[PDB]
């Protein structure tokens, strides 16, 4: 019953792969939805375009900034910002998708795919998710990145929806 989504990644306009997720939506039903939603752009905007803007390697690869594509910006389905749902899951290792933000309760639509165990985000981000399929796909993408997030080739979202 879980939902699974699924995000084509482009590098400086070439096809990388595919990636997919599962979302815990029986256990944050409201941030996975969030997600959901915004990955099928049914609600007239979402993720479809935007680009991987950070990317640190041996840490997380961060996105979901579809308005101002540096950081600054994303919103939610519920409005500019939502409430931090509950910290049920943890940050286990590479693959957990958490919620990015700035600050209690400031959930938008920027997240990130962590690539390394990350232990100290545990009751500060929300997770809500994990990399179901192309691990393989993340681990390449990491490879563009650098110490300071800034990336050496533009790492797109070329198409994303969901798959069940």
């Amino acid at each position: 019953v879980n939902p699974t989504v699924f995000f084509d990644i482009a590098v400086d306009g070439e096809p990388l792969g595919r990636v997919s997720f599962e979302l815990f939506a029986d256990k944050v039903p409201k941030t996975a939805e969030n997600f959901r939603a915004l990955s099928t752009g049914e609600k007239g905007f979402g993720y479809k375009g935007s680009c991987f803007h950070r990317i640190i390697p041996g840490f997380m690869c961060q996105g979901g900034d579809f308005t101002r594509h540096n950081g600054t910006g994303g919103k939610s389905i519920y409005g500019e910002k939502f409430e931090d749902e509950n910290f049920i899951l943890k940050h286990t290792g590479p693959g957990i998708l958490s919620m990015a933000n700035a600050g209690p309760n400031t959930n938008g639509s920027q997240f990130f795919i962590c690539t390394a165990k990350t232990e100290w985000l545990d009751g500060k981000h929300v997770v809500f998710g994990k990399v179901k399929e192309g691990m393989n796909i993340v681990e390449a993408m990491e490879r563009f990145g650098s110490r300071n997030g800034k990336t050496s080739k533009k790492i797109t979202i070329a198409d994303c929806g969901q798959l069940e």
